[PDB]
């Protein structure tokens, strides 16, 4: 079902958290050739659960799911406002400017800490 299709994405978005806060520590530490593998690592986790989460919006839309397609608008937005600060944060890694990476990966961290309360919302609509 896409109920359970959405289970499955967000757990490969928990999957993408873990890694991400992993990295985050090796920054601090500056174990670069750790980072640089868990940024590999974070945009294939990304990729896929932009897809999976294109699937199941797309799902509620031919379901006739108002609700559902609403709330999936609204996250898949914000969804792409983190990969937005996601490559950016990328970016400043290959260029050295840690200062950058130390302020989108920061940036990250809220946009993702607010989009928490539609995460939910969104299980219990589809
Ligand atoms: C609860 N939930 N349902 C879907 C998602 C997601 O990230 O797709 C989440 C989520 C997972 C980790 C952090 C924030 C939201």
């Amino acid at each position: 079902s896409v109920k359970s299709e959405y289970a499955e994405a967000a757990a490969v978005g928990q999957e993408a958290v873990a890694v991400f806060n992993t990295m985050k520590a090796a920054f601090q530490n500056g174990d670069k050739e750790a980072v640089a593998q868990y940024l590999a690592r974070l945009a294939s986790l990304y990729t896929r659960h932009e897809e999976l989460l294109n699937r199941i919006l797309e799902k509620a839309r031919r379901e006739g799911n108002k609700e559902a397609v609403t709330l999936m608008n609204e996250f898949t937005a914000t969804f792409q406002t983190g990969k937005s600060i996601f490559n950016a944060m990328v970016a400043a890694f290959k260029n050295g400017d840690d200062d950058s990476f130390e302020s989108y990966l920061q940036a990250l961290e809220k946009v993702t800490a607010k989009g928490e309360t539609l995460a939910d919302q969104i299980a219990k609509a589809l």
